[PDB]
């Protein structure tokens, strides 16, 4: 139908504003501490704490498969990254604080994306 395509459309303009905003965030990790995901080779235990990894590549193959169909659900994927790291490194670690410095930058990015996302529709 033409009402699937426009849809269609719609989600691929959206996965292009998600990219913008994917960049604009991983640019907050210049230490490409969350760039891939937790090696379970390195960190065996890990899921043994964290039940549900994410990391900014899993993000980015979810993406380009036009996997987020709103905002809401690319946040929650890159608050998992921050939430997981707070959680499993202490306090006075160079991985916590990475995760403070990288929500507390991305939280602007976020805050006109969403305002672009209800403008645009």
């Amino acid at each position: 139908s033409m009402e699937q395509v426009a849809m269609e459309l719609r989600l691929t303009e959206l996965t292009r504003l998600l990219r913008s905003v994917l960049d604009q965030l991983q640019d907050k990790d210049p230490a490409r501490i969350f760039a891939q995901p937790v090696s379970l080779k390195e960190v065996p235990d890990y899921l043994d704490h964290i039940k549900h990894p994410m990391d900014f590549a899993t993000m980015r193959k979810r993406l380009e498969a036009q996997g987020y169909k709103n905002l809401h659900e690319f946040e929650e994927d890159f608050d998992l990254i921050i939430d997981n790291c707070m959680k499993y490194n202490a306090r006075d670690t160079v991985f916590y604080r990475a995760a403070v410095r990288l929500r507390d930058q991305g939280g602007v990015v976020l805050r006109q994306a969403r305002r672009e996302v209800d403008s645009i529709g």
